[PDB]
């Protein structure tokens, strides 16, 4: 929008945002007790929260309002209504606050993992601790007016293509089960429960819906138009934000820049009031925001709209209420000239906002969290959740008995891109943190004299670092090689152009698995590299996949490394063979394989042979897994559902199996649970798919920790041709593990029972 | 549903409902302290409405959540949740309540007049003080277990074809405007406010949408089928629906028997989802119920679904919750079944009425309508607010000193098959009063000799019973003849077929006028009938129209008469001459006339000459009215006005554009309270064709004492300048307007509306 040449939209990646968009502010409360409104009914603490947003809404001019629909919000000074910032960032730790630069307060905030990560341990309550201590930490930033009290948080877009930039933000490719459990453990911490009255800060789940890809093929995501089925916008790429919206009950959501089968999401009224308020019961003052800036391009590249004026009263119309950008508060003027738009319209978009404002302590000092302060974000720090999550999700995926480093090992060489890694750590959309803990000053810290070769670069073909890399092996008694990909090679704004490690890094390896000592592997990022020639390389002794392990990075690592701590992190994507994304364009948005060149998608659909698997990972010790079968669903949906406030929540059986530490480690258990069926429902049949993952807590040799997985009637349901989520009868298999180690037959008897009926389009 | 015999309900204008629809329960409340329910978090005070309700509905089982689909909900017994009645009647006070038969208390309930008469009245605050008075009795009676705590009122459907035969129940011809402010004043009467937290009773805003006929031609409601235009549905037949949902914050709405544009009411998602919910912001938590039994008539006879099962799918999936019948307790099992429902589509319907139910106390004890009583009853009704309503409504149509009756008249002939009334004085939907004062027992009580005969029957065709009347009138100083229409005449399930005087009561009426004493008529029911020979013949001295007065009817009719009280009530409808309802079909549902057998409907679109204009009325005095002020400039910018703030004004279509204000000044004889109406019309504004005028504003002044002075504001507001165009939408059109006080326009005023058309609402794509 604000490009000084000609930009072609649909090929790049990135908008250009006016200054006013990507502007800091300095935030403040209004004056409840002196100030102008202090006898609105708005003021008043004893009100309706919605009785008392309309009262201020009736105070604006139509311009206020009008100015006021965007992110980067005015406020109403004659009205002692400061500005408010919308855009608030808070995907893994605060971001774009107004953070301090000397002082010794409010310079940083906690940088967890990238949710890859995270998601990788498996743990629930991990998830939303982290989202609590984050929306703790932005109550304390917000009550010194450097943060808003809402965040565009989280990304939960299935992690489908395995080249998306953005794919190191999310819970991983599993949208249905996995990704939809972070969302409700995340959103809850954010809000501080479950739409509980006192909104500690609203999250924003995002991005609604089809979007995940950056540029793939330089078809930039603001032109792009995803063609979807119905099946799959019901199967992969909608059930997360169901469960945003009914089960977590978020304030607000972000509507994506693309388009779906013609429609941009902004513009989309199918998504943002049949699906999202009709369906699935998203809060009747909840307020949804475009992405920065998705209403602009309902326009320039989309067409959806001949010019800016049209292209905010279509989005306003279709239930966006706040647009991160100008084209609303600059144009929105122009559809009211143009009768596009009522003063009805405009109010009922801003009565949403400050409806969530009343609820979260705007105009009450007394409320709870307006006394979280710096001391509060020392205490949340201090913790070290961002190191226990770290810890808990590195995944192991080969090893001989090298790892954990025996007691011999005194030296190690240390090499590669990753080696002195501290902001590669943090990964993307990230805010100053206290430290950053390389693994290089945490090798030191261990106690191992430690030779550091930086090796090569990235992505690199010089091999000039090679020769000194070798030698510092040669002289000593472990080689331990961190390189892989970062965010010079995965971002928003671009994808990879392939899935294999970049650069000559494979080269160097080779050459170090030549030297004669041990050796270990770890590969960093977000997305997965083709690690086949690390998998068949007997040389290899170990390798780790190190994810984005946030500030105490260094330290969740070497406690792997040297032993402190057991890993049990597993895979939450696949590890695709290098050729996959050479073998059909990577926005074919179908889920199922063609019998053409698109081979399936994603564990569920893929018809090849991952190099390693969604939900590999291996431990220190070894478990014995033993267990400890007509279902009638109607039935059971029959029934009374005390505890469950949805009937599709309700189990149709618990898988119970007892979980042995058979070897001679202490070492806490994850798990996932698969299903699958070749006759109940439409063909295809998937390879099989997610219906429950736990972890538990460090179990000792010869001990016996119960695992209890409740298998929910919404995951055993599938989705046929027209959207429908149906629970059919037939004969179905549980699976634990990729290595399956128990599997159990049911059947379902009775008739089908529909679960969602999905609604027509418009 | 539960005929015996073979039943046409393409032709039949009343269902066979189940006895269990029809039963009457005993309520009670469930014990939150002691019972099963104690530690669920329904029973926590300081909880929120709807997770209350999602707790409470987690412990039923399915079919606990069918049969509580039901208007007669069977609550669960194992779980301390009683029987709820959805179905309880309040249109012009308490019926379908359980009343006692003995021992003086919960006996009977007030009887007001029905709406038509009120609403005559042009007192907003009467309106609402009624309503207020309702939803008092309604909870006295809850609080011993004898009524449910939502109602199924008011019914708002714009009274557009005279020949209705409900149109007796409702505000009038005005939906826009005058059917709009009843809307208003009744709902936040009934509800307690404006959607307070603590709601006092829930009402019902009726039907939903294109209903205003029972059996018109022999084709029965429960099969109608309205073809009705985009503009009209938006400018006629939803702008009531409108304000019940945006501005009264109505927590429940009827959908009716008929289809519009083939989709029935209760089948109908553009009406219940995109329309009702999405633009015009009823409750999220509000809840549908259909009419009795309109989810049965989806199948049959309309043939939208093929059985009662999927009958019953398509209602509560376009968002209809609760069924007043048993389509969906009999039925939802086999929808379920089937797979047409999901257990969540049947839970979300039950949680919405036990959401308001929590909002409405029914869980906590120490509600502060919780202790409401008999005691209650008896102070609201002692006020005798029915009798104010019948004496501020009552309209004066025809008058020459004649009323009010003189010193001189010391008896009178009493004539007519209203005369001795008492259970007509009631209309419909009405249940046991406290008394019924006829006008013959008024007129006896004030004083008069009374000299009664019958005369005729209200459909008579003999005139055997003329020569006593007539006999009677020759000994008396004066005649009053009381006739008109009743509930025999216009009922629910049946239309009248003409709207003339029936029988021969004209015929009567001419040879009482042949007698040569004073002769005063009062013309009863709600319909109005072509008064026109009445209006020519100068020995009919004067006409009243006195609706169903309720109660006190009696007395309020003869303190007018007597002058004790006097009359400023306005016709809410407009009196058509006979021909009219003979010159096109009246399921013809376009407002506008076509220059073929529609002559343009109601007093918006009407090119013949009506007998009585709506809004006709005098006084025992006349009133000179002179404008008082109007603002420097007469030319008005909406999108500038628009553009300022609006403190004190929820939504932006509510301010003012300008305030019309006159002075009224008593240039009678006689002490009279005044009411108008205030007309717009435009030539140029908005598109062809341009309407005769429409309503804009109205009010009531207090006493007015002869040669005494009192100030007429009456603000205009955007809203009510906005015209509908050929998509629904709702605009505000520059152009040249011209304001009118009152049918004899007394005042008028030229203003100009300038700068862009403005929208007011986006009118929504139908699915
Ligand atoms: C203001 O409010 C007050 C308080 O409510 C009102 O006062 C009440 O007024 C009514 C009506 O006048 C009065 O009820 C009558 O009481 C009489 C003595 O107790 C009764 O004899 C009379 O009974 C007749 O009506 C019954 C209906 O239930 C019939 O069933 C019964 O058969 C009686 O009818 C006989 O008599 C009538 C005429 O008298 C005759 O036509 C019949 O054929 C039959 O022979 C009434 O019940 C109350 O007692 C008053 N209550 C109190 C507390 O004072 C007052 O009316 C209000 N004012 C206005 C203007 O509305
Ligand atoms: C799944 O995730 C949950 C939630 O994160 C996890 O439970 C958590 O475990 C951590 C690590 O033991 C606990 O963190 C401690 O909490 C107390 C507060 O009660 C603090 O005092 C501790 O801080 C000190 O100790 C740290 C580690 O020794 C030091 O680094 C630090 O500087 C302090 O001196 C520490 O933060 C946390 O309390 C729980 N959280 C909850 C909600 O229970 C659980 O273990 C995971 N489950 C499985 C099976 O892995
Ligand atoms: C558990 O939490 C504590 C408290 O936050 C962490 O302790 C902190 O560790 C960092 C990193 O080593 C220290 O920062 C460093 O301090 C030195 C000297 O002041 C400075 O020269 C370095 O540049 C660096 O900033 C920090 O001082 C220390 N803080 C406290 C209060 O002890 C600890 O690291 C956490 N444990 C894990 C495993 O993450
Ligand atoms: C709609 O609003 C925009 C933004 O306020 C207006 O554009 C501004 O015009 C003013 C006055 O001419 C200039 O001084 C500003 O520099 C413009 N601002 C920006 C950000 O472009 C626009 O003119 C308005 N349109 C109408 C019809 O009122
Ligand atoms: C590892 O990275 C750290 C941090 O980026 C490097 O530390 C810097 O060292 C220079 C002196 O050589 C100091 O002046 C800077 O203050 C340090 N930077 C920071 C951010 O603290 C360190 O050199 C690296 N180690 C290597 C390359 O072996
Ligand atoms: C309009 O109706 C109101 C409400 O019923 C009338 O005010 C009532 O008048 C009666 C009889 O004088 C009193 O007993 C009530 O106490 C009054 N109620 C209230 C709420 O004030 C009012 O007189 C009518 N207005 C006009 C202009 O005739
Ligand atoms: C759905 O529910 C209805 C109401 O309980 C069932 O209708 C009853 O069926 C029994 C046995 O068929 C009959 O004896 C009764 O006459 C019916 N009762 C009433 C009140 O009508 C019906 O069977 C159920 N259908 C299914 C498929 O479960
Ligand atoms: C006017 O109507 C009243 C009420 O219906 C009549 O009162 C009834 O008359 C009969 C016979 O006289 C009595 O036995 C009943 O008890 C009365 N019923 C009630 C409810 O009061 C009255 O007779 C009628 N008057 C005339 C003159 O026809
Ligand atoms: O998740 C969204 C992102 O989609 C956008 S991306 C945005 C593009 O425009 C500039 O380059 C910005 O700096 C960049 O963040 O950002 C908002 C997030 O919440
Ligand atoms: O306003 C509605 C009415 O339309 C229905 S009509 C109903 C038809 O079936 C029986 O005869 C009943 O006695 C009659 O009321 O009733 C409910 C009202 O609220
Ligand atoms: C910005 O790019 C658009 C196309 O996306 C083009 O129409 C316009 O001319 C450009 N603006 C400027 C100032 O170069
Ligand atoms: C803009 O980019 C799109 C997608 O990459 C491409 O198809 C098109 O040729 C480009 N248009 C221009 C004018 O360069
Ligand atoms: C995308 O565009 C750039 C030019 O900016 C080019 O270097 C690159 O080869 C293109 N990629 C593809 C797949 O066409
Ligand atoms: C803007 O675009 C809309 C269509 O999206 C069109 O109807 C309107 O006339 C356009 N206005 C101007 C000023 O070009
Ligand atoms: C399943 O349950 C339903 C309802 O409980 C019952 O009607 C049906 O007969 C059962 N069917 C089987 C095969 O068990
Ligand atoms: C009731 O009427 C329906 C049609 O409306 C008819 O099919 C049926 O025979 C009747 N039922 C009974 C029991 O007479
Ligand atoms: C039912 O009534 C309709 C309309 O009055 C009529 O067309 C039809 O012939 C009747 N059906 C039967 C079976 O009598
Ligand atoms: C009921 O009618 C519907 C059509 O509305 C049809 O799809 C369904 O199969 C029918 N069910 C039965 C049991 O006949
Ligand atoms: C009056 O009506 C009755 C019954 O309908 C009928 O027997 C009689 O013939 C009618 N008489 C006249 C004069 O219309
Ligand atoms: C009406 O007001 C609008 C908004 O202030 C302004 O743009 C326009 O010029 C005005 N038009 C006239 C005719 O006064
Ligand atoms: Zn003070
Ligand atoms: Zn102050
Ligand atoms: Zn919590
Ligand atoms: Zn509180
Ligand atoms: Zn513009
Ligand atoms: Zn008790
Ligand atoms: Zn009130
Ligand atoms: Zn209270
Ligand atoms: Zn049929
Ligand atoms: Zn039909
Ligand atoms: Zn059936
Ligand atoms: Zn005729």
């Amino acid at each position: 929008q604000n490009n000084q040449t000609y930009a072609n939209y649909s090929a790049q990646g990135q908008p250009d945002l006016y200054p006013e968009t990507l502007a800091t502010l300095t935030l403040s409360f209004p004056d409840c007790e002196h100030g102008p409104l202090k006898n609105n009914l708005v003021c008043d603490s004893s009100a309706g929260y919605v009785e008392r947003a309309q009262a201020l809404i009736s105070l604006f001019t139509l311009e206020e309002l009008i100015l006021n629909t965007q992110n980067s919000g005015p406020g109403v000074p004659r009205l002692g209504l400061p500005n408010y910032q919308v855009w608030n960032e808070a995907l893994h730790g605060l971001d774009r606050a107004n953070f301090a630069t000397k002082g010794g307060q409010f310079e940083w905030a906690t940088s967890f993992p990238m949710p890859i990560l995270t998601t990788a341990a498996l743990n629930r309550t991990l998830i939303h601790q982290i989202a609590d201590i984050i929306s703790t930490q932005a109550r304390a930033f917000s009550n010194s007016g450097r943060y808003g009290l809402d965040v565009y948080a989280p990304n939960v877009n299935g992690f489908r293509s395995p080249l998306w930039g953005r794919g190191q933000e999310t819970p991983g490719e599993d949208a249905f089960f996995l990704s939809s459990a972070y969302t409700y453990e995340y959103i809850t911490g954010i809000q501080g429960g479950v739409d509980p009255e006192h909104l500690k800060v609203a999250a924003t789940v995002k991005h609604f819906a089809g979007y995940d890809l950056e540029n793939w093929n330089n078809q930039s995501r603001l032109g792009f138009d995803a063609i979807i089925t119905q099946q799959d916008l019901s199967e992969y790429y909608t059930p997360q934000f169901l469960a945003a919206a009914r089960y977590a009950k978020s304030r607000s959501l972000m509507c994506a820049y693309n388009s779906v089968n013609g429609v941009p999401s902004c513009a989309n009224s199918f998504f943002l009031q049949t699906l999202l308020r009709e369906s699935w019961g998203f809060p009747e003052w909840g307020y949804v925001s475009s992405d920065c800036d998705a209403v602009y391009n309902v326009f320039n590249p989309h067409d959806y709209a001949s010019n800016q004026s049209s292209a905010a009263a279509s989005s306003l119309r279709a239930g966006t209420d706040i647009d991160c950008g100008q084209t609303y508060p600059w144009h929105l003027n122009e559809s009211f000239v143009a009768g596009e738009v009522s003063r009805g319209e405009i109010e009922r978009s801003v009565t949403r906002l400050y409806a969530n404002l009343v609820r979260l302590g705007y105009f009450d000092k007394k409320n709870q969290y307006r006394s979280l302060g710096w001391k509060d974000v020392v205490k949340t720090d201090a913790w070290n959740i961002s190191y226990e999550a770290a810890v808990e999700g590195i995944v192991l995926l080969k090893n001989d008995g090298t790892l954990p480093l025996s007691k011999k090992v005194r030296s190690i060489a240390l090499i590669g891109p990753w080696a002195n890694a501290t902001t590669q750590m943090q990964g993307n959309y990230y805010g100053p943190a206290p430290y950053l803990i390389s693994p290089l000053e945490a090798a030191k810290k261990a106690g191992y004299h430690v030779n550091f070769e930086l090796g090569t670069e990235i992505a690199g073909n010089s091999t000039t670092g090679f020769a000194k890399a070798i030698a510092a092996a040669k002289k000593s008694d472990a080689i331990i090689y961190l390189g892989g990909i970062d965010n010079t090679i995965e971002q928003e704004g671009a994808d990879r152009t392939d899935i294999a490690w970049p650069g000559n890094q494979l080269d160097l390896i080779k050459q170090l698995s030549e030297v004669g000592k041990p050796l270990v592997v770890l590969q960093m990022g977000g997305g997965q590299v083709d690690s086949s020639s690390l998998k068949s390389n007997k040389k290899v002794n170990s390798l780790v996949w190190g994810g984005y392990p946030g500030q105490s990075g260094g330290v969740a690592l070497f406690d792997i490394l040297s032993g402190k701590r057991a890993p049990a992190g597993r895979l939450v994507t696949t590890q695709y063979p290098a050729e996959y994304v050479h073998q059909f364009p990577q926005n074919d948005m179908n889920l199922r394989p063609d019998g053409k060149s698109n081979p399936g998608q994603t564990y569920i659909w893929y018809t090849g042979k991952p190099v390693y698997e969604f939900g590999s990972g291996l431990f220190y010790t070894t478990f014995k897994e033993t267990l400890a079968l007509k279902f009638n669903t109607s039935s059971i949906l029959s029934a009374p559902h005390p505890g469950y406030t949805y009937s599709e929540q309700i189990p149709v059986f618990t898988f119970e199996a007892n979980i042995k530490n058979s070897g001679k480690t202490e070492s806490p258990y994850t798990a996932m649970l698969f299903v699958r069926t070749s006759n109940a429902g439409p063909a295809p049949y998937p390879n099989k798919w997610l219906v429950g993952f736990d972890r538990l807590a460090d179990i000792k040799p010869g001990h016996s920790s119960k695992l209890s997985i409740p298998i929910p009637v919404s995951a055993l349901a599938r989705v046929d041709s027209h959207g429908n989520r149906i629970v059919y009868p037939g004969k179905y298999e549980l699976a634990l593990n990729t290595d399956e180690s128990v599997k159990l037959e049911f059947e379902l008897v009775g008739e089908e029972v529909t679960i969602e009926n999905w609604p027509l389009e418009e």
